């Protein structure tokens, strides 16, 4: 379950499908009018994502948008490759757009330097907080969730199975992690951003959460249970609250370690 590891793709709920790697989430939200891909995984993982979209019976050329949670190599390293394969437009929080275009994080990023540069992508544009991205029957909403990066976005939509519609959340990372030489204690606005993001996420309508690092909402455990339980195994409306709580606990642990 490395960041670039192969992983057999699977439907999560209705037209929401997991197409990421064994260690990093990527989601295809499908429709007869075109698809939306959320995240690219790593540069090496793009080959996995591409293989998985096809394994699910979809054409890469039908992907019209690629949504980015945040501009770290583990989530966005494969976006350029996926962009070339699809012809899609890449959408991201305004403060992460330049990193997506160049592959180089700003010096203000907590993981500047400790995570690698990655390939720059063509066709990147900004979304605003609250912006609705529409594609045929699909409608994905952007929620600004900064802190782990400045331009982090958590993306939400609805998918339906057999007439039962659920609110799906692709949760950006809310973790106070960084280079060894970076101190959150020196960046009080980064900390305030993180705490704002915990509140935003715990308030989301959230039947099904897919965390950018999938184990954060027990993806692999849930997938194993889906075999006998069906896709209800992915449904847990306390999940956004739990991800937010874990971020809050980690931030407290982190600030304590810095003192
Ligand atoms: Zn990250
Ligand atoms: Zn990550």
């Amino acid at each position: 379950r490395d960041w670039s590891s192969p992983q057999q793709p699977f439907t999560i709920y209705g037209n929401t499908h997991y197409v990421g790697t064994g260690g990093i989430s990527a989601v295809l939200l499908s429709s007869p009018q075109g698809h939306i891909l959320v995240d690219g995984t790593t540069e090496k993982g793009a080959q996995v994502v591409a293989a998985n979209i096809r394994a699910m019976g979809f054409k890469l050329s039908d992907v019209k948008y690629i949504l980015s949670t945040h501009s770290h190599e583990d989530h966005a390293g494969g976006i350029s490759a996926m962009q070339k394969l699809t012809g899609a437009t890449v959408l991201a929080g305004a403060a992460n757009v330049d990193t997506l275009r160049t592959g180089v994080s700003p010096k203000s990023d907590p993981q500047f330097g400790s995570l690698s540069n990655f390939p720059g992508s063509a066709k990147v544009r900004a979304v605003a907080d609250g912006e609705l991205v529409k594609l045929g029957p699909l409608a994905v909403k952007a929620h600004a969730t900064p802190g782990h990066t400045e331009g982090g976005i958590t993306w939400t939509w609805q998918s339906c199975e057999q007439g039962k519609c659920k609110d799906v959340v692709f949760a950006d990372s809310l973790t106070a992690v960084s280079a060894d030489s970076y101190r959150f204690s020196d960046h009080p606005e980064v900390v305030a951003s993180l705490r704002g993001s915990f509140e935003a996420v715990e308030k989301l309508s959230c039947d099904i959460a897919i965390a950018a690092h999938p184990e954060v909402n027990d993806m692999w455990t849930r997938q194993q249970r889906a075999a006998k339980e069906g896709n209800s195994a992915y449904v847990d409306n306390g999940a956004c609250r739990a991800i937010a709580a874990a971020g809050r606990k980690r931030l407290e642990t982190r600030l304590a370690s810095e003192k």
